[PDB]
């Protein structure tokens, strides 16, 4: 068991929806933001402390217009993110058509690389703030601690996942 293409659809599409949900509660103003965006990747990252979950952790689901169109994995994660022993959710926000089109035609999406991104800090009255967005790729890393404004992506590969 869990080792079919539907077994591997399911667990990532559901922990993206359980992952968004701890988003929405816990930080206010994202869901008006993802609203903005055209599609939502999620990344559920969590990691034991030293059992590997299946062998690739940083699996996610892009969801547009209510609906998983695709699903995607990181072939490379940067570092600094990848150490510790804590589970870490990265959210990509496209606001932008074209955004959402080459990236879900691309066989291999750097940050940094092929978009601009930004990475969004919660506004002065502890919510994310919609007018401050800018950049076409939006980027929402939610931590243990909640929102960490000092992280850089740059290095963070995304491969698609033929399921």
């Amino acid at each position: 068991g869990s080792a079919t293409n539907a077994s591997k659809r399911q667990a990532i599409d559901a922990s993206v929806d359980a992952t968004l949900s701890r988003l929405y509660s816990t930080v206010r103003g994202s869901r008006e933001l993802v609203a903005k965006s055209r599609g939502v990747l999620v990344f559920p990252d969590v990691i034991q402390a030293g059992l590997i979950i299946g062998g690739q952790t940083g699996n996610g689901a892009l969801r547009v217009g209510g609906a998983t169109v695709g699903y995607y994995n990181t072939s490379s994660l940067s570092v600094g993110l990848q150490a510790g022993a804590q589970s870490k959710a990265i959210v990509f926000l496209f606001m932008t058509q074209d955004a959402l089109d080459k990236f879900r035609n691309s066989d291999g999406w750097a940050a940094g690389a092929d978009a601009s991104v930004a990475l969004v800090k919660m506004g002065a009255n502890g919510a994310i703030d919609t007018t401050t967005a800018t950049a076409p790729v939006e980027v929402i890393v939610l931590t243990n601690a909640g929102l960490m404004g000092d992280v850089s992506i740059s290095g963070t590969k995304v491969t698609k996942l033929k399921i």
